[PDB]
């Protein structure tokens, strides 16, 4: 009776002194912004809470060689770029494929590249860019590669640490400014200070590959949301990579679809308000790429169950 009214103090006292999402019931519903950069997942959309990445944020993506990440993050530029939005990638891997970063969706045409030499011009760069206003995403590949000025010229270990720290600050408050977010892909280092930094954190693991008749038509991706400041975290979502297309989104729809009750199921056939979908999961997937206004129509009510 009165301990609820002196906890509900506690709460407000916690986010009026560090920032709203200081705290919070792993039950509560998300305070949901405006503006979000969806991921190209909906399942994924879902799990970050908010319905893809937050704006003016620092996130992080990090997994194993092969696991989506850098995927995850092409969509995100994608989706930005899709609502009018610029896009940088600032890249110390020299990895990117912009082929596959075009069927994706990524218009490699407006995209700006860097290759910096160090890791403090990297962050330098991505700091001006982000200090411009005009960017709504810079990708930063990857935390790893950003070497030092001092071990390129020659020349005190643990530098990276100290670099990054320093930067983050700085970066951290140009970001909220410009409403632009920051993401760093991370391998499986300076990762020290970004997991404090950073709002959103995601752990991206591919864990079985996909079976076509007889060969592998991509691979099945897990993303455990290990940090959210936005919304009760440790929430984590699947779906599909499919080689050389990207995430389907189709197939995130079918899936959450089903888990959300909107799709049916009779049998192997996926049903949809009485209409049938397709037999197994490919058809269903495939029809929901020939016919944008159905899969458009379920992804509207997935989120009207949902925020």
């Amino acid at each position: 009776p009165d301990r609820e009214k002196a906890l509900e103090l506690a709460v407000a006292q916690i986010e009026k002194s560090y920032g709203k999402g200081s705290v919070m019931r792993l039950g509560d519903e998300a305070r949901q912004p405006i503006s979000v950069i969806p991921t190209g997942s909906i399942a994924l959309d879902v799990a970050l809470g908010i319905g893809g990445l937050p704006r003016g944020r620092v996130i992080e993506i990090y997994g194993p060689e092969s696991s989506g990440k850098t995927t995850v993050a092409l969509h995100a530029v994608a989706n930005a770029q899709a609502a009018g939005g610029v896009a940088a990638f600032i890249d110390a891997e020299h990895a990117l494929d912009p082929d596959y970063a075009k069927k994706l969706g990524v218009d490699t045409d407006s995209l700006l590249v860097s290759q910096p030499d160090t890791g403090e011009q990297a962050l330098e760069i991505a700091d001006m860019l982000i200090r411009s206003g005009a960017l709504d995403i810079v990708v930063i590949d990857s935390v790893a590669a950003l070497v030092p000025r001092a071990e390129l010229e020659g020349e005190h270990v643990g530098l990276q640490a100290r670099l990054m720290s320093q930067a983050l600050r700085k970066m951290t408050g140009a970001l909220n400014n410009s409403g632009t977010t920051a993401i760093f892909i991370n391998q499986l280092t300076g990762g020290k200070a970004l997991k404090f930094y950073a709002s959103v954190r995601m752990d991206v693991r591919r864990v079985e590959t996909l079976k076509d008749g007889t060969n592998a038509v991509g691979n099945r991706t897990r993303v455990k949301v290990v940090k959210n400041k936005c919304s009760p975290p440790f929430k984590q979502a699947e779906f599909d990579i499919l080689y050389g297309k990207g995430i389907s989104r189709e197939g995130s729809l079918i899936d959450m679809g089903v888990d959300q009750g909107l799709i049916r199921k009779s049998g192997a056939w996926f049903t949809y308000e009485g209409e049938q979908l397709g037999q197994g999961k490919e058809n269903a997937r495939n029809f929901l790429v020939e016919n944008a206004d159905v899969a458009d129509e379920i992804e509207k009510k997935i989120k009207e169950k949902l925020g």
